[PDB]
């Protein structure tokens, strides 16, 4: 039951950081994936050699699955914060969710346009990928229906924001750029990736805000945060090694260092105080 | 529980799904930002009213602010349930639904802030009937879906929120606010807000009808449930309406300072009109 309503008893906290992030999201979040011209992307893909055609697909499969996952899986988080009365958080998360829907849509549209929509790209998810996306992610998010303790929220934000978006996805945008914009290939996908990377700058900020406000109440949670990151590293780098083994069949030595860099950078964005 | 796989890895989005088409319309037609509305004439208009004129609109604003905030919290279980059923295109659409409702909450709260009543607690205009729908039945029917996503649970949730709250009360609210404050040349920024809001809600009702009718096509037993759930809520619908009516009648200072004939019997029949129209948008097959 609702006890009352903040915009009836009072107003929105206009000075809340997440309400300000909400405002930014409405201003900077107007792109529509339906407007992306994929026609050159189709030609590029067709002109590729089958050996080149596959080289693209592992990454797209990682992302298509990853965006769809978070679209389905943020909803428990939004619900738990709604139940705690954090209205400005909820306002922000509606932009988060619609961003992610556009992300799902964009990769799906590219798949469709280059002609691989009928292809099942699950074959490029290895065990380590499945551990993160098929298992740990939904596990940590769905927990929050029955357990919204600080430890549960921090574990979900760490998994979704610091590992999935902040290590794997950040590293993936960089990989796409380091490979295809140099080549002059796939300009519509790279356009989408650029819009998406803008969106994701906001998403990481909600995650930092969330993890940090909890850490602030008890620095015991800081060590929780680090432990959770390290728990998932073996699957992060297991996936990366799987993908680097594939491409060698571009210095994957560099992209495997960018992943390592991102992971440590994300750890540093949270302070013990 | 874990994901089996992902539709946009095995396949693609179902581009011909009607909820995808509705998602596409939502993106194209849902660009308005309440932060852009000019409330300066509203703040002056509100200040130009007496204490007694000043309140005639607040009961409506309190019903609206509470209603928009409730659904912002209470749609989330519905989106989760459909996500669990693999209804990806529904979920995509629902991201626009939820973001719309966020803007609706924001708009009324901006208006309250700008006209100067942010500090005033407007809960006093929620009578027991209002509470039974918005403080109780709405969240009960939605939160159910976390543990019971059966067709009958989904019908009930869509009926409460989409057919009653949006399609009866909110549709009547927009009419009332037009029949009164557009005729009074009052609160232009609020009515611009309400215009945009009402456009949003045309899509929301289409999702609710799609959802209810989808379930009724599986089995007609469910048509009767829809009618019964509509009927179980009518008394609170009309209980709130009578209450809002008796308020307006005894604070009639704004009606005659602005030479308006506010017909609280016409407004009452429009509510009844919306209720039955909503029944007619669901067919037994
Ligand atoms: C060979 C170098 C490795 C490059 C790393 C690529 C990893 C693929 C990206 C998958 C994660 C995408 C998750 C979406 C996050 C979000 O939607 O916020
Ligand atoms: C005297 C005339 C009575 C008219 C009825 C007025 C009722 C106020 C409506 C408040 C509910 C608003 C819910 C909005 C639903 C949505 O945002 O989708
Ligand atoms: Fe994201
Ligand atoms: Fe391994
Ligand atoms: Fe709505
Ligand atoms: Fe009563
Ligand atoms: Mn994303
Ligand atoms: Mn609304």
């Amino acid at each position: 039951h609702h006890d009352g309503f903040q915009t009836v008893k009072a107003t929105i906290d206009w000075e809340h950081p997440m309400f300000k992030l909400y405002e930014k999201a409405k201003r900077n979040g107007k792109w529509n994936p339906a407007d992306i011209d994929f026609s050159q992307d189709q030609k590029d893909f067709a002109s590729l050699t089958s050996e080149e055609k596959i080289s693209a697909l592992p990454l797209v499969a990682g992302f298509s699955a990853g965006e769809e996952a978070i679209t389905l899986d943020i909803l428990p988080m939004a619900h738990a914060l709604a139940r705690q009365g954090r209205l400005e958080d909820v306002l922000f998360l509606t932009t988060f969710m619609h961003d992610e829907a556009k992300h799902v849509e964009m990769f799906s549209r590219w798949q469709q346009a280059v002609g691989i929509g009928q292809m099942d790209l699950s074959v490029f998810h290895n065990d380590h990928y499945k551990r993160i996306f098929y298992e740990a992610l939904p596990e940590a998010m769905n927990r929050l229906y029955a357990d919204d303790s600080p430890e549960a929220v921090i574990r979900a934000a760490t998994v979704y924001n610091m590992i999935v978006e902040g290590t794997l996805a950040e590293s993936g945008y960089y990989t796409f750029r380091q490979i295809y914009k140099k080549a002059g290939l796939f300009p519509g996908l790279l356009q989408g990736i650029d819009y998406l990377n803008m969106d994701e700058g906001r998403h990481i900020q909600f995650g930092i805000y969330t993890i940090q406000r909890i850490v602030n109440e008890d620095e015991r949670y800081y060590e929780l945060f680090i432990r959770y990151m390290d728990e998932l590293w073996p699957h992060v780098i297991g996936y990366v090694d799987y993908l680097t083994e594939l491409g060698k069949r571009i210095d994957y030595d560099l992209l495997r260092h960018y992943v390592i860099k991102q992971f440590n950078l994300r750890k540093k964005q949270i302070s013990r105080t």
